[PDB]
């Protein structure tokens, strides 16, 4: 399933480029990605990838009339020709684009942030099953980072300014005569919010992580040990000391990862080519992975691709293209205030989360259907004498509808015939069943919260320290309840992920 994704995405990321270039009409003195100026963004689709862009927004016809409309370029030798109103830059270099994030939220917050486009948005949410597995992301123990090593090349700037004199009259007509908010919801929704301002062409390395931040046990943050092992992996200058040998090892044991090449000859080449996952790499180890991506990092000038956005500028508002500041100013507003917040919302992930609770006896430990059962390293009864048992729902948190309600906490009633004040809920089975003790788990439900909501509860089995961030189930006067009545040690612990 996963080779797969990898030439699904190559098909994509081939195709567009074929299809954008084909549709520009430029020659082919005309340098690569030069159609990719002036050419509309799905900012809520997939980091700097040609899939996500929409619509060429200059007039190719007019563009392609007159050979006055293009200037000289110089790139690695080649005597090449570009649009006037885009501005190369030749670079050469390699640098790295990295996001990271200790929830998924963080993380949609952080890569959102690398559009360079103000506000708390979640843009390009749609590389998220592109960067992570699906189930991953909703998961309360991971914590999730994307590593991009690209070569930049060279860099295409504009602006909307210099794109004006090129516009289609389609567009032009479309901006000046959004009316209503539906018109400017069509508008965003048919034409694309932005337009790439600012690109890189070349090639890139990606590999990216979903890691358990409890079973990692990491000395340095995640972030930069996932960067060291992305380095390490392909034999690239990777930290030994304060940790790092051991912290890339925990890394890679407790995460998926998952990698991608964009750009250079993808055919014969391959960065990840000679790849290594070893603790301890030998000599003709590493020098096979750094020969696999030199190979491939050669390959790059001839075959470059759009791979990332530039530092400046990179996306531009549809409505700077518009003659009328006050039109503008109005369509600025609309995205700002109306769309960009009602789009972000539809695209939020949060963890699945714990909404019911069952207790009863259970003599083979099986949940009814939907539901999951306790356990401490494996399945565990509640209490062994009686086989009590407990199972647990976990619902998805979906944007669109109202969700269920979550439940914020956890306690024990030792007494035989009292109910909990409040919204407490108590449940019926008493876990003791000793004739002559009582045990009761109660919960204390609320509307959906994120941050407060319950992600997991566990079983310490007789492995006795409470772990962090998690919480005991304490009984009326704040101690611990041993819930197994046989030679052995039972303690019930819960987490909301803080
Ligand atoms: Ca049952
Ligand atoms: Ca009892």
């Amino acid at each position: 399933k996963s080779l797969e994704q990898e030439n699904s995405e190559r098909d994509v990321e081939i195709r567009d480029r074929n299809y954008f270039r084909k549709l520009s009409l430029f020659d082919d003195t005309v340098i690569a990605g030069a159609e990719m100026i002036g050419t509309s963004y799905d900012v809520f689709g997939k980091y700097c990838n040609v899939g996500s862009c929409m619509n060429s927004l200059f007039d190719e016809r007019k563009i392609n009339a007159s050979e006055d409309n293009f200037k000289k370029v110089t790139i690695l030798g080649k005597t090449l020709k570009v649009p006037y109103y885009i501005d190369c830059y030749s670079v050469g270099d390699l640098k790295y684009t990295n996001a990271s994030g200790e929830s998924i939220e963080s993380y949609q917050s952080n890569i959102s942030s690398k559009s360079r486009i103000k506000g708390n948005y979640l843009f390009f949410s749609a590389s998220l099953k592109v960067d992570f597995d699906t189930d991953s992301l909703t998961d309360f123990e991971n914590a999730f980072s994307r590593i991009q090593y690209t070569y930049d090349l060279y860099i295409l700037k504009s602006s909307a300014e210099a794109l004006k004199e090129f516009l289609k009259e389609s567009v032009k007509t479309a901006l000046d005569k959004a009316d209503t908010e539906e018109d400017m919801n069509d508008l965003f929704n048919t034409w694309g919010s932005h337009f790439l301002s600012g690109v890189v062409m070349g090639g890139c390395a990606q590999y990216s992580s979903s890691t358990n931040k409890y079973t990692s046990n990491l000395t340095n943050s995640f972030d930069v040990v996932a960067a060291a092992s992305f380095a390490g992996f392909i034999g690239l200058s990777a930290r030994t000391g304060n940790s790092f040998m051991e912290d890339i090892k925990k890394f890679r044991s407790a995460s998926n990862i998952k990698t991608h090449a964009i750009g250079g000859d993808l055919s014969r080449f391959d960065p990840f080519g000679g790849a290594t996952s070893a603790d301890q790499p030998s000599a003709e180890e590493i020098a096979a992975a750094k020969k696999a991506f030199e190979d491939w990092k050669a390959s790059v000038p001839n075959a470059p691709e759009l791979v990332n956005f530039a530092d400046s500028n990179p996306l531009t508002g549809i409505w700077e293209l518009c003659s009328d500041r006050t039109q503008k100013a109005k369509l600025k507003k609309h995205f700002e205030t109306v769309w960009a917040p009602a789009e972000s919302a539809k695209r939020r992930v949060h963890a699945d989360y714990i909404d019911e609770i069952i207790i009863g006896i259970n003599n083979t430990n099986t949940p009814p259907e939907g539901y999951i059962g306790l356990k401490s390293t494996k399945d565990e009864n509640l209490n062994s004498k009686g086989n009590i048992c407990l199972f647990m729902h976990k619902a998805k948190y979906d944007p669109n509808i109202d969700n269920k309600d979550c439940i914020t906490e956890l306690k024990f009633i030792t007494v035989r015939d009292k109910s909990p004040e409040g919204d407490w809920v108590k449940i019926p089975q008493d876990i003791y069943i000793s004739p002559n003790q009582y045990l009761y788990l109660c919960y204390l439900p609320a509307k959906y919260s994120a941050e407060k909501a319950i992600k997991d509860i566990q079983l310490l089995c007789s492995s006795m320290i409470l772990p962090y961030g998690y919480n005991d189930v304490l009984d009326e006067r704040g101690e611990r309840a041993n819930a197994t009545e046989d030679d052995n040690v039972h303690y019930l612990i819960y987490s909301a992920g803080w």
